[PDB]
């Protein structure tokens, strides 16, 4: 039992997700409430069994799920619908049987549906015979999870809730909007992707930089700090000359790069430094708008638009 399954006991806590106050509050009251108390929810008032999260592209809706079945103490299983339409197409009925078979079997437990749109886009055999199997074992599965039991509970993602199967939406009661990340969420995140790493920068910076950066998101800012992460490697990997900073504290000299005349440089290259001795260069501020700059915002308005109008004619109700 594995493969195109994913299993774990995540460890995201709702600190570890930037932002996303209004959608984390959300899911407490669908999710921890009743795990925690119970039979608050005797007779006609019963739990959620199915949640969506849709949004944009890279706007957290894979690290809130885990944050939730994290802050649910709970084991999460998981499944990447382009795959399972696409590249598993073979045992996807199998595959889908296991997902909830393996749920029920480890309850409390979460299933995460990634990408539940790319089970539509109807034609006649390939994508409307070949797939709508899919679709309906998927509805069959979830027949059983507001009946058989719930210590299972349903999460499913999107970043285009206007492809979703009609039959399916509806099957999600609740739905949450995951929008871009705010000036505080874009703020945070860079200081989270950065963490550890010998870097120049005040708060303030980051401040801006997050400033500079709206309507990036989540992924958008990750790219950006992997990118800017390289910097120093690159720096180390193209001296020519280095310089012994090491103050008259550490334990061992500190060998970092430097510009070529320049007083104590001496010309050598990374293969020369030994381990203990090299001391890479501090992200400084030009490392980072290097990064922003080549990156554009991968979320544009037309996408935020049909998000919008989406939220309004199912955000809530039914539907
Ligand atoms: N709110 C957040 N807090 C911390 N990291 C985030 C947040 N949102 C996005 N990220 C980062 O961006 C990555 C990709 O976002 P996901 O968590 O996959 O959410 P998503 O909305 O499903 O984005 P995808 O997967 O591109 S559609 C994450 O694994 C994090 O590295
Ligand atoms: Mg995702």
């Amino acid at each position: 039992l594995s493969s195109a399954i994913l299993s774990e006991k995540p460890n995201v806590k709702w600190e570890d997700v930037a932002g996303l106050e209004g959608a984390k509050e959300a899911l407490k009251e669908a999710v921890i409430l009743p795990v925690k108390f119970p039979h608050l929810f005797k007779g006609n008032r019963k739990p959620t069994s199915g949640i969506l999260l849709y949004g944009p592209p890279g706007t957290g809706k894979s690290y809130l799920a885990k944050a939730v079945a994290t802050e649910a103490n709970s084991t999460f299983f998981s499944v990447s619908s382009s795959d399972l339409v696409s590249k598993w197409m073979g045992e996807s009925e199998k595959l889908v049987k296991q997902l909830f078979a393996m749920a029920r079997e480890n309850k409390p437990s979460i299933i995460f549906i990634d990408q539940v749109d790319a089970l539509t886009g109807t034609r006649g055999e390939g994508e409307s015979e070949a797939s709508r199997r899919i679709k309906t074992e998927l509805l069959v599965q979830m027949n059983g999870v507001g009946n058989d039991s719930q210590g299972v509970l349903v999460l499913g993602a999107t970043n285009i809730p206007w492809q979703l199967d009609s039959a399916i939406r509806r099957r999600f009661e609740r739905r949450i909007y995951i929008p871009l990340p705010d000036l505080a969420a874009r703020t945070t995140m860079f200081e989270i992707n950065v963490g550890d790493t010998p870097c120049v920068l005040t708060k303030e910076d980051y401040r801006t930089l997050g400033a500079m950066t709206e309507g990036y998101s989540g992924s958008d800012i990750a790219v950006v700090v992997k990118d800017a992460l390289m910097q120093p490697i690159r720096k180390i990997q193209s001296a020519t000359h280095f310089k012994d900073v090491s103050t008259e504290d550490d334990e061992t000299r500190k060998l970092t790069p430097c510009s070529p005349g320049d007083d104590g440089a001496i010309e050598m290259s990374w293969t020369d430094i030994e381990a203990d001795e090299l001391k890479e260069p501090d992200l400084t501020i030009k490392d980072f708008l290097k990064a922003i700059k080549s990156t554009r915002p991968t979320v544009n308005e037309d996408d935020l638009l049909k998000q919008e109008q989406f939220t309004r004619d199912f955000g809530q109700e039914g539907n």
